[PDB]
């Protein structure tokens, strides 16, 4: 063991660096596309002349962008009062995008009050937070990182572009490595889980029956190492945890964790290329 724990920890550290680079790339892709949507001719045309015809052109464009990019669960334009005016929804499982006529007043949401505080054409983002409809949680639960940009015409604010980056999709895309056979969990700065192969530990800050699933409660002596935002590992005698930190469209850290119990560690002793084949 001792050496096998260590060798596994070294592999997991490589995996954490790999996956951190993938999130950094996703962030660059989101920054670029948010800037293009906020400066787009189709949106400009609609805001100048919000005819049904121009709304259709905008909706078709956003639906195309959602199908092409996959990581936006919604793309919306809210007016200055916080009422949704344009709302494209995308479902990654089916690949269907299209507009909804279910348009709500979002003015009570904190992410909206934050967007109002931004300058014209300034792109910023809200912390990861579950989606809601009329204040009720959307189920299945939907953690979103909302990109926010007030949009102006001749210096007069028209509303806000809002893009909901779908953390469940990104987790599904990024957080399992078939070659190294590792699952990466995402743990927020507050200690609660927003992605895991174990669904039952998610969102303990929101779901009462899960409030025990905080990394700081689970691994009190390992938590400080994670909070340091350095990459490293710790082994408690029962779990090997390898950890790293990134900043993903946020000034707060997001911690990426590979947590393997003794039982799981024993088995990768067996690992052979023939195991990878071909699944
Ligand atoms: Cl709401």
């Amino acid at each position: 063991l001792a050496n096998n724990v260590e060798n596994t920890a070294k592999e997991a550290l490589h995996q954490l660096a790999y996956t951190g680079r993938e999130y950094n790339n996703i962030q660059d892709q989101i920054e670029t596309i948010s800037d293009l949507l906020g400066h787009s001719q189709s949106l400009y045309d609609y805001l100048r002349e919000p005819s049904k015809a121009n709304l259709t052109i905008l909706e078709n464009m956003w639906s195309s962008v959602a199908r092409n990019q996959k990581l936006y669960k919604q793309i919306r334009f809210l007016d200055t009062s916080g009422t949704e005016k344009v709302r494209i929804k995308y479902d990654f499982k089916t690949s269907i995008a299209g507009p909804s006529l279910i348009l709500r007043d979002k003015s009570a949401r904190e992410y909206f009050k934050y967007a109002q505080s931004l300058d014209n054409e300034q792109i910023s983002a809200w912390g990861i937070e579950l989606e809601r409809d009329k204040g009720e949680l959307v189920y299945p639960l939907s953690p979103s990182l909302r990109i926010l940009m007030p949009i102006s015409v001749n210096d007069v604010r028209q509303g806000y572009l809002v893009l909901n980056v779908d953390i469940e999709y990104l987790s599904s895309l990024l957080n399992y490595s078939p070659v190294r056979d590792f699952h990466i969990e995402l743990v927020k700065h507050k200690g609660f889980y927003i992605a895991s192969p174990d669904e039952s530990r998610l969102y303990g800050d929101i779901i009462p029956e899960r409030s025990q699933f905080n990394f700081s409660n689970m691994y009190p002596d390992i938590w400080p190492r994670v909070v340091s935002e350095q990459a490293g590992y710790s082994y408690s005698g029962e779990h090997l945890i390898a950890f790293s930190s990134i900043k993903f469209v946020s000034n707060e850290p997001l911690h990426l964790i590979i947590d393997l119990s003794n039982e799981q560690l024993s088995k990768r002793a067996t690992r052979d290329i023939n195991d990878l084949i071909q699944e």
